[PDB]
């Protein structure tokens, strides 16, 4: 069967604090008054809750507050867990509070609000100083979970909100992360399609924090290429084949091989043969403005199948292309 992995980095985090800390299922949540908050409109519904804007009539300030949908108490339990341990963190969304609704009769999360734009405007606008300046954002909030041990698992750009105005990022819709436990086998059915990294493709099961650092290299290089999103794959099967066409089918064997996985059989007859690609190949006169040696060298350390091979976030933070962004 499949050879071990563990992480490079913030290893064992969790097996040092205590277990209060990272025993979600323990959990006792203290519920505030939903009396407090006033729904004003309902901005959508994803797959696990129902999104509003509303009134906090305490202090008449905008928040946002999701309903969630009837789901295991295991699983809110995690992301109300996650959600306490991180607050007050870099970039990290605040929650305010956690209600009971009367209507759904679940769990509503309360949530500070961030004057967002949608990210496909967003992305057509911004410079090659604002990609740099938002990514080193991002990493701030990624370094900060994972050497809190818990990885994201859902980074894509729906769920980087970006006031543009304040230049203020924040990560949030934390549902799907967990608690990082060296050895522990994690379910593969986690982010989206376009930013699932290869071990999930290939169902490696001991992934760990560089699963998100692959998402983040999936947004990079949308942004950079202005090609939303970079890898467009139709289905799970056909995400893999559209990295394989960029990284290359002699890398995936040599991954698979290292960890002694075999693809799903299905592959032998859609998957082919391709080179690596040199970087060089999404450049054009439209996007020729975004791209510097700097951001292909980073994108590069940070798109590797193998996910012990990916820059962390510290490591990335340590980077060249970050040396014109103005620190504070």
């Amino acid at each position: 069967g499949p050879v071990p992995s563990r992480a490079r980095v913030y290893t064992d985090v969790n097996t040092h604090r205590p277990r209060e800390y990272w025993d979600y299922e323990s959990h006792v949540v203290e519920w505030g008054n939903q009396d407090d908050y006033q729904l004003v409109r309902k901005l959508g519904r994803g797959k696990y809750s129902e999104v509003f804007e509303a009134i906090n009539i305490t202090n008449n300030e905008k928040v946002v507050v999701k309903i969630l949908k009837p789901v295991k108490k295991k699983k809110i339990k995690r992301e109300i867990k996650i959600l306490e341990n991180l607050r007050g963190g870099p970039n990290i969304i605040t929650l305010a509070d956690i209600v009971k609704d009367p209507v759904s009769r679940t769990p509503a999360l309360v949530f500070e609000h961030v004057n967002n734009t949608d990210f496909k405007q967003l992305y057509q606008t911004l410079t090659d100083y604002d990609i740099r300046f938002y990514m080193y954002e991002i990493l701030k909030a990624l370094d900060y979970c994972h050497s809190m041990g818990i990885m994201h698992r859902d980074v894509k750009p729906h769920n980087v909100m970006i006031d543009h105005e304040h230049r203020k990022l924040r990560l949030i819709d934390w549902g799907l992360a967990e608690f990082y436990h060296p050895g522990q086998e994690y379910n593969v059915r986690v982010a989206s399609r376009y930013f699932k990294g290869p071990e999930l493709l290939v169902d490696y099961q001991m992934y760990d924090y560089s699963l998100d650092m692959w998402s983040l290299g999936c947004m990079l290089a949308s942004m950079i290429f202005r090609k939303e999103p970079f890898f467009h794959g139709h289905d799970n099967y056909d995400q893999l084949v559209r990295i394989a066409k960029v990284l290359g089918t002699e890398d995936l064997y040599d991954y698979i091989d290292k960890y002694n996985i075999e693809l799903d059989p299905r592959f032998n007859d859609i998957l082919g043969r391709h080179s690596r690609k040199r970087w060089e190949r999404f450049v054009h006169s439209e996007n020729q403005h975004l791209v510097s040696p700097e951001a292909l060298d980073f994108l590069d350390k940070l798109l590797r199948y193998d996910h012990q091979s990916r820059l962390t976030a510290r490591e990335a933070m340590e980077h060249p292309y970050f040396y014109t962004v103005v620190k504070d």
